[PDB]
């Protein structure tokens, strides 16, 4: 559980926002990309796994699950690549709610930057720091530290 | 201490590698950029502070310290922007050594990717996971978790 992440792809302004969610905490990293290719996804996972102890990634769709470039990145970074089938139906709902919340935050900041990428990084910051009371940033560190110990 | 980071800029292949080091742990994030502008530095700090609890950043040079774009990003993200004067002379040595280590690792992986950015992210992964016995990734999580509790 401390090492489980889920990929999520959402769309805004004719661009793609790729999101990785740490399942147990709700902490996220995200990036804007032109389109969701195997290479973009592979590079994103490489970045993520260099920054956090990524044991398993539930991929966001079958194309990323199939992609040999994505499999190659997961091999390189020691990540177990898995499907993202919502065996628990609550998973779809959680992802959908997160995309809605993220788009809400982007709207709230959208006028503070010219470029969508900047707004998305502001949204990451706000999401990770929001207290609901601990924040997702606090939760992820505590979960992982407990695991190390 | 748990919230203090240091910026560092090094050069390779006619490109700039911008690095943020978590001082207490030696954990790093890095990106390749064409040149080290206020806007590039500002965007990098925005990303960093959305991901880790960044209290203070020692800037890497006077241009980044002066930059109103960098100051604005620090304001946005709640970061105390500071100079990077090595009042402890051991600081220059530590940075120099880290740049040498990073370039060594990049050399070791350089043939595994076409693009420097890929090699740099591989280098981040190797550096953060290397056991020195705990890794820098373990140390940062432990330091921050201890602070939270
Ligand atoms: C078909 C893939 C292309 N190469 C093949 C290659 C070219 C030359 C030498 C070795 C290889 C090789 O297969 N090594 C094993 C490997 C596989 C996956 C992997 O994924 C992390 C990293 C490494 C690897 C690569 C992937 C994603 C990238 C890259 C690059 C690159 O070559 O640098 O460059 C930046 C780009 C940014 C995102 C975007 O622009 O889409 O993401
Ligand atoms: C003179 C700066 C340009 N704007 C001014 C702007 C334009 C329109 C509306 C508001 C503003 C405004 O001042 N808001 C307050 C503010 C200041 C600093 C800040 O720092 C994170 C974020 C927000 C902000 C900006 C900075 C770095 C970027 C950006 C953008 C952007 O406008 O989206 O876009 C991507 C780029 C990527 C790295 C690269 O390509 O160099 O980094």
């Amino acid at each position: 559980s401390p090492g489980i992440w889920q990929l999520d792809c959402t769309h805004l302004e004719g661009k793609v926002i790729l999101v990785a969610v740490h399942v147990a905490s709700g902490y996220i990293e995200a990036e804007v990309i032109p389109a969701e290719t195997g290479q973009e996804t592979a590079y994103f996972l490489l970045k993520l796994a260099g920054r956090w102890p990524v044991k398993t990634v539930h991929t966001d769709n079958g194309s990323n699950f199939t992609s040999t470039t994505v499999k190659a990145a997961c091999w390189w970074a020691g990540i177990k690549q898995e499907d993202g089938i919502p065996y628990n139906p609550q998973s779809q709902g959680v992802i959908e709610s997160m995309n809605k919340e993220l788009k809400k935050i982007i709207g709230q900041v959208r006028d503070q930057a010219e470029h969508l990428k900047t707004a998305v990084q502001m949204a990451v910051f706000i999401h990770n720091h929001k207290r609901k009371g601990y924040s997702a940033g606090e939760r992820i560190v505590d979960i992982i530290a407990t695991d190390i110990q």
